[PDB]
């Protein structure tokens, strides 16, 4: 089992990237706000229903003049595990598993996960807080792993009939709530706010909405367009109160959709909705989630780098100043000149700056077109995807961080670890 680790440890290696000297460090020890958006995808950036912008807020950080760079072409890569294979690959630069949830299935695992190696290296304390109860997901568990000092669950919020829609708490008091518990915190903390409003059925009281539904007549898609106003506005109000809190300018934030929200089921509607036909490369093009990141002292802007949320966690650590040449990971450091512009997916499929594959079909990105005859780098890439999924199903499968001496990093104890019930 050790000659399984030291496989996929030196599979990893060959991608190592070297921090851009401008973003190297310049975060070190400074808090960061994670901001997950539910079910979030980027075609309603600058959209309009019935002449209404529906995500006015997020429309203008992703203008790039906002103190965010907003990464246009950037991926979830989850699966069946939706949220939780999210944060799964948000953390720790792993793939969820093809079928069921990491956090269900492997909760119990060894991980070197970024909470701790923030902990570990700059004394950062981390807090996930989130409308719903803890063990959903298997959270509870996971978070001992994973080494999250705190995890501010439903128990810490109001959850009265007037509060909550749909699954549990609604955004617009989360991120209120959450606010308040934030700036009562020390510094330095990683903090992971998680939404739950913008979520399927997509439903959303009349008394709360703000904009009408589209009229497609499939009701996930006209209600989506509810739900995800509600959220823009959740978190435009979050951003003010961060302002007032003096916790905005000195905090990198970082915003990201955690998965698509719109399957493949609603093609009808989405045609009407969109004023193209999706057909399984327009789906894949549908499936960035979106990426907005503010660092202190940096400009904001525009980055059109293909990526995927296994970058992210790379990216964070390279800008705290962190060496990251011990750990596993499957992504490289957005900022990096050697950033790897290729991303999986989770089906085998995967995307590059030039083209995707999508069923077994190369499509130029240009217009979605049938390529017939194989890109140079076809088959290297598509090696690199498919051994990359299986690399990293091994780490699961083989619980093989147990066998990790790593000099950088110090075995999270989970026993550690204890959330207590909530105030509320
Ligand atoms: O994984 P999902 O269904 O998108 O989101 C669910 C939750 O985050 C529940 O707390
Ligand atoms: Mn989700």
């Amino acid at each position: 089992s050790e000659d399984d680790l030291t496989k996929v440890l030196n599979y990893t290696k060959q991608r190592q990237t070297e921090p851009n000297p401008e973003y190297y460090g310049v975060a070190k020890k400074k808090n960061i706000i994670k901001i997950h958006l539910e079910s979030f995808q980027t075609f309603l950036i600058n959209k309009k229903v019935n002449g209404k912008e529906v995500t006015p807020f997020l429309n203008k950080l992703s203008s790039g003049k906002e103190q965010f760079t907003y990464f246009p072409n950037f991926f979830h890569q989850t699966g069946q595990g939706k949220t939780s294979d999210s944060e799964f690959t948000m953390d720790n630069s792993l793939y969820g598993l093809p079928q069921g949830s990491a956090f269900s299935l492997k909760g119990d695992n060894t991980y070197q996960s970024l909470p701790a190696i923030l902990d570990q290296k700059q004394g950062y304390k981390s807090d996930v807080m989130h409308g719903d109860y803890k063990t959903f997901w298997n959270r509870d568990q996971v978070y001992k792993h994973f080494g999250i000092d705190k995890f501010y669950d439903a128990t810490y919020y109001d959850m009265s009939d007037k509060n909550v829609v749909n699954l549990g708490l609604k955004d617009k008091i989360f991120f209120k709530d959450s606010a308040n518990y934030q700036a009562k915190m020390k510094s330095p903390f990683y903090s992971h706010l998680i939404t739950l409003t913008n979520h399927y059925p997509f439903t959303l009281d009349e008394k709360d909405a703000t904009i009408e539904k589209s009229n497609t007549g499939d009701a996930t898609v006209d209600g989506y367009i509810q739900t995800a106003r509600y959220l823009d506005e959740a978190l435009e109000e979050y951003i003010n109160d961060l302002k007032k809190k003096g916790l905005y300018d000195n905090s990198v934030i970082m915003i990201y959709g955690d998965h698509y929200g719109i399957s493949e089921n609603h093609n009808n509607a989405m045609e009407k909705l969109l004023g193209e036909k999706i057909t399984p490369a327009k789906f894949t093009d549908l499936n960035r989630t979106g990426f907005w990141i503010k660092i202190p002292g940096k400009s904001g802007g525009i980055n059109n780098e293909y990526a995927g949320q296994v970058d992210v966690m790379p990216t964070i650590l390279h800008l705290a100043g962190i060496d990251t040449k011990n750990y596993l990971m499957f992504g490289t450091d957005l900022f990096s000149k050697g950033h790897n512009q290729v991303v999986p997916f989770r089906n085998g499929d995967f995307i590059t700056k030039d083209y995707k594959y999508v069923n077994g079909k190369i499509y130029s990105n240009k217009n979605n077109e049938l390529i017939t005859t194989q890109p140079a780098d076809f088959e290297k890439n598509k090696k690199q995807v498919e051994k990359d999924l299986e690399m990293s199903d091994n780490v699961l499968n083989g619980d093989l961080f147990r066998f990790y001496k790593n000099p950088d990093f110090k075995k999270v104890n989970p026993s550690k670890y204890k959330y207590e019930t909530g105030p509320k």
